[PDB]
Order: structure tokens, then C-alpha cells, then sequence
């Protein structure tokens, strides 16, 4: 009967990895003073979002699947849903602002210093968190997302069940604000950055060609393919399941949602590979 204990160990490992990586990153930035930089404030915000995710939404969901019941009250179910949506949207929007940060450095190197200072980064981060807060907590708490059909009403009435039902308008607006606009922004900025890098290598080869003396593709692939393959499949079915009711089963929805969660554990591997972080990690442990 491996099922009862087969998934528990995997869920516990995911929780442990998500907590450990982000705690280590936050401590490394806090304790050392060479790693405090304008670029590293966005990484701090993303790490905080991932830490809250892996501490709050995953342990309570794991019990929900394992025990098939919501022992807690009806209030805590709505609170948990709100936290889940908040963390997801905040993480994705922080990824978008990191991409725009990288774009502005290469595109306009002379005016980069005046464009971004310690004061403006704080305002940008606060605005990103406020926008994430309004879209998640505000509509869910006043019950503007509730469905109409009888199954949703029966689910809402019972105090031992916590399942997700939503309207068409809320689902479409949530997907648009959470995923699609950041996806387009990242696509555009990273394409321009790649063009600039290719031009730079061409310029180098035009001059120093006589002596003998890829990476851009590998880096852009690691940055973009992970995000797309982790979060794109979920939002398509999130859009579809409202329009066509019988097509998507609940198990597929939950599986895709949980594949989306694991993206929180892969962020330190992607955004914290510079030698300075490696030295800092070496000193800590
Ligand atoms: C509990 N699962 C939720 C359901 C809907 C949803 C999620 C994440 C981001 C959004 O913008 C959403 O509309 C998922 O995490």
C-alpha cells in the first residue's frame, strides 16, 4: 500500500529543499556586505516569496491530498487560497522586473546608473507586492470569485471540504495579470539582449579574428525554458476548464498546479551562480 507513504516522503523532500535554499540565499545576502546591490534586492523579494510559498501553501496542501479532508475551518480554506495566489503572482512579477533590470543594463549602459538607484528599487518592489495583494486577497475575501452551479454551492456550504471553483471573468483576469503580460515582456527584452550579445561577438571577431582567441543560448535557455515548461501548461488548462467543463479532470489540474509549485526550488540554482555567492556559501558552511 505504498500510496499513503510513497507521496509523503516526496512532499517532505520538496518542502525541505524549498525552505533550505531560500533561507540560505537570504542569510547569504544579509550577513555579507559585498553582496548588497540594487540587482540583489529583487532577488531578495523573489526569495521571500518562495520562502512564504514553501512554508505556507505546500505543507497544508500536502495534508489536503494525503488525508482527503480539510480538518480546519471554512475561513482558513479561503485564507490559504488567497496566500497561494498572492505568492504565485508576486514571484512571477518579480521575475519580470529582474528581466527588465537586465535589459536596461545592456541596452543603455551610460544612463543605467541614474535610471536605477536604491530609492527607486524599493518603490518598484513595493508596487509589485501591492499589485499582487490587490488581485489575490481582495476578490477572494469578499467572495467575488464564487461560482454559480450547484456543485460549487454544495462545496461552499460544507465546512469539511476545500476545493477551488471560480467564474469565467475572475479566471481570465487572474491569468492575464499573473502570467501572459510578464511572459510577453520577458520574451521581448531577452530577444533584444540576445541581439546585442550577438553583435558584440561579431564586432570582436571582426577585429581579433586572426588569432583564434553558444554561451548566450545556454544561459537564455536555462532562464526561459524552465519558467515556460513549469508555468505555461498550468495556465492553459486554467483558461480551458472554465469554457469546457467536461474536458479537464480535477487530478490533471492538481498535478499541473503542483508541477508549477516546484519552480520555487529552482530559483537559487538559476539566479545565484555567480562566484561571489559561491564564496559566501563556502564561508557560511
Ligand atoms: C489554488 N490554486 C490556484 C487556482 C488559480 C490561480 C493559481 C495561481 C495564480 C493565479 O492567477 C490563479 O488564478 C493557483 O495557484
Amino acid at each position: 500500500e505504498v500510496w499513503v507513504v510513497g507521496m509523503g516522503i516526496v512532499m517532505s523532500l520538496i518542502v525541505l529543499a524549498i525552505v533550505f535554499g531560500n533561507v540560505l540565499v537570504i542569510t547569504a545576502i544579509a550577513k555579507f556586505e559585498r553582496l548588497q546591490t540594487v540587482t540583489n534586492y529583487f532577488i531578495t523579494s523573489l526569495a521571500c516569496a518562495d520562502l512564504v510559498m514553501g512554508l505556507a501553501v505546500v505543507p497544508f496542501g500536502a495534508a489536503h491530498i494525503l488525508t482527503k479532508t480539510w480538518t480546519f475551518g471554512n475561513f482558513w480554506c479561503e485564507f490559504w487560497t488567497s496566500i497561494d495566489v498572492l505568492c504565485v503572482t508576486a514571484s512571477i512579477e518579480t521575475l519580470c522586473v529582474i528581466a527588465v533590470d537586465r535589459y536596461f543594463a545592456i541596452t543603455s549602459p551610460f544612463k543605467y546608473q541614474s535610471l536605477l538607484t536604491k530609492n527607486k528599487a524599493r518603490v518598484i518592489i513595493l508596487m509589485v507586492w501591492i499589485v499582487s495583494g490587490l488581485t489575490s486577497f481582495l476578490p477572494i475575501q469578499m467572495h467575488w470569485y464564487r461560482a454559480t452551479h450547484q456543485e460549487a454551492i454544495n462545496c461552499y456550504a460544507e465546512e469539511t471540504c476545500c476545493d477551488f471553483f471560480t467564474n469565467q471573468a475572475y479566471a481570465i483576469a487572474s491569468s492575464i495579470v499573473s502570467f501572459y503580460v510578464p511572459l510577453v515582456i520577458m520574451v521581448f527584452v531577452y530577444s533584444r539582449v540576445f541581439q546585442e550579445a550577438k553583435r558584440q561577438l561579431q564586432k570582436i571577431d571582426k577585429s581579433e579574428g586572426r588569432f583564434h582567441v553558444h554561451k548566450a543560448l545556454k544561459t537564455l535557455g536555462i532562464i526561459m525554458g524552465t519558467f515556460t515548461l513549469c508555468w505555461l501548461p498550468f495556465f492553459i488548462v486554467n483558461i480551458v476548464h472554465v469554457i469546457q467543463d467536461n474536458l479537464i479532470r480535477k487530478e490533471v489540474y492538481i498535478l499541473l498546479n503542483w508541477i508549477g509549485y516546484v519552480n520555487s526550488g529552482f530559483n537559487p540554482l538559476i539566479y545565484c551562480r555567480s562566484p561571489d555567492f559561491r564564496i559566501a556559501f563556502q564561508e557560511l558552511l
